[PDB]
């Protein structure tokens, strides 16, 4: 659990490092433009300020949501579980 | 459950100022936008009439995503739960 | 379970009706538009090809969210769960 | 569970190619962009860079979300559960 969350936060680390590498290079993005693109894109928020251009773009954009959105949503998840939760019902009592 | 309802509603309540002060602040935008755009955020819309352009904003706004999102729709949901459906069910008979 | 889907149906289709009058009203979009921009933005897609112009747009969106967010996917799962599966279960066998 | 999977993916992959169709013709996009556009709108990411113009293509949008998006996220979280998090934690021992 404590543990756990450990696991997730990699992984979520992990694909966002890839995204931040793939947009920087092949659609041509500044790298933390990329990784905020990366990061907008697999919370399912979407702006669009960023959006791909190139059909490579599209077409990596389309798995690279498939495969990170489950992985993303799990880790704020356990975030809001096993390290959000605790320290807000520890601040209810003294 | 009725007292829960009220914890998360005073925590979501403290997100959205904290999104209202940093984007009227650092973004320029009035308080207003600011509150809606931290809500059109957090709720995963994402409409992006509003969207920050400086790095400093990219960067609170990855963090404030990963941070809200799971507070905000833990809220929505007990709304539903424990707020909407008994009056919906208690319509249902005089 | 087919009599609870119809419940929410219902209560969907009014949430509905009253974004489409709010946004054709206030923010003076054709009817179609304002159904077109109350699903989007209910279900969390959230294109911005429509979005709020004036302070009582904004403001009503951010309730409007609140509210219907957790109803309409309460109903999309059910669709989902009640009356999608089914119908697929049974095409596997004859 | 690696049967199941198989299913879901199935019939996402049917949904995506009647949205793929129905944009092509009607809204008038290149094949790609039109199925880049119908996983960005399932998924409910919505960058809104294509959007429908047209009240056919808004009326069959509508009913693309409330159908596809419960069978898309069941298919991303089996894809997390029963293929994903195997792989994850196979890889975490020899
Ligand atoms: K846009
Ligand atoms: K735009
Ligand atoms: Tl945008
Ligand atoms: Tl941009
Ligand atoms: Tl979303
Ligand atoms: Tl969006
Ligand atoms: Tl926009
Ligand atoms: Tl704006
Ligand atoms: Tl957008
Ligand atoms: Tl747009
Ligand atoms: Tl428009
Ligand atoms: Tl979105
Ligand atoms: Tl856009
Ligand atoms: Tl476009």
């Amino acid at each position: 659990k404590d543990k756990e969350f450990q696991v997730l936060f990699v992984l979520t680390i992990l694909t966002l490092i890839s995204g931040t590498i793939f947009y920087s290079t092949v659609e041509g993005l500044r790298p933390i433009d990329a990784l905020y693109f990366s990061v907008v894109t697999l919370t399912t928020v979407g702006y669009g300020d960023f959006s791909p251009q190139t059909d490579f773009g599209k077409i990596f954009t389309i798995l690279y949501i498939f495969i990170g959105i489950g992985l993303v949503f799990g880790f704020i998840h356990k975030l809001a579980v096993n390290v959000q939760l605790p320290s807000i019902l520890s601040n209810l009592v003294p």
